[PDB]
């Protein structure tokens, strides 16, 4: 019953996420966010996962890998097994479905895991649409003399809205109770559509810490024996 949780930050409105390998900003109150959500638990007895595909690996400066205080996951097709410890700190898979059910086992992680956290990849994100409970999207916008960024790689949006609501009225309660944030609960509209969160200001953007949830799903089937 651990929550899976997907954690980006996307550039509205076409939701771009990655250029050539990297990111196409580089937003310090943004990386804090992130690593303050990833690390910090309600239980200090507990850890957070964060899972992750190997471009999405190899992208992060080998010096600030794995990330501290977090169980690191690294997917790859040519891994050996579905969850196996290579290094402290680092397991490998070769699949992000089983790895995912391994991770839930009870007996596995002894109730010592609080959430899973999906830390991206535009190839992973794509697999977790069906995945994830939640999504923390950071809805990034370039103020109004603030050249857009190139970029190559996109979340899907339109699975994204499809199967997820925009819950962030519930944003600062589903955050770990630790976490403070410096704006409050903002909406406002940009390019037609409407934006709901935590507003931030770095550089030349502006960007809103947003929280998606699973849409109410209808009961047509129970498994019985
Ligand atoms: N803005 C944001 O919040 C974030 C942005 N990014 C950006 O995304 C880009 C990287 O994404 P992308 O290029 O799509 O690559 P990914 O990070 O998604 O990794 C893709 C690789 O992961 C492995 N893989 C994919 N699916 C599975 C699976 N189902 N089971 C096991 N392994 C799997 C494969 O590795 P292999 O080839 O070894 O088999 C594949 O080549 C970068 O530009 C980065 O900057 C990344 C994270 C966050
Ligand atoms: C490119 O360097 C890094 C990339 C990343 C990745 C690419 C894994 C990321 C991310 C990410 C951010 C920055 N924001 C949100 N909202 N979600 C994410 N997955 C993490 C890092 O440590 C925090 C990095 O070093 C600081």
């Amino acid at each position: 019953k651990v929550p899976v949780v997907g954690i980006v930050a996307a550039l509205l409105p076409e939701m771009g996420i990655g250029f050539q390998g990297n990111l196409p900003w580089r937003l310090a109150k943004e990386m804090k966010y992130f690593r303050e959500v990833t690390t910090l638990t309600n239980d200090n007895s507990k850890q957070n996962v964060v899972i992750m595909g190997r471009k999405t690996w190899e992208s992060i400066p080998q010096k600030f890998r794995p990330l501290p205080k977090r169980i690191n996951v690294v997917v790859s097709r040519s891994f050996d097994g579905e969850l196996r410890k290579v290094e402290d700190g680092i397991y490998h898979s070769n699949s992000l479905r089983n790895c995912l059910t391994a991770l839930q086992s009870s007996l596995a992680n002894e109730n010592k895991i609080e959430r899973i956290y999906i830390i991206g990849g535009g190839e992973i994100y794509r697999q977790s649409m069906d995945l994830a409970d939640h999504w923390l999207i950071t809805k990034i916008m370039p103020l109004p003399e603030t050249t857009i960024p190139q970029m190559d790689t996109f979340l899907q949006k339109q699975e994204l809205e499809q199967r997820f609501y925009d819950n962030s009225d519930k944003l600062v309660d589903f955050l770990p109770s630790s976490i403070q944030l410096e704006g409050r609960l903002t909406s406002q509209e940009w390019n037609g559509e409407l934006v709901k969160g935590l507003p931030v200001q770095e550089k030349g953007y502006q960007f809103y810490f947003t929280l998606y949830t699973k849409k109410l799903e209808h009961h047509h089937h129970h498994h019985h024996h």
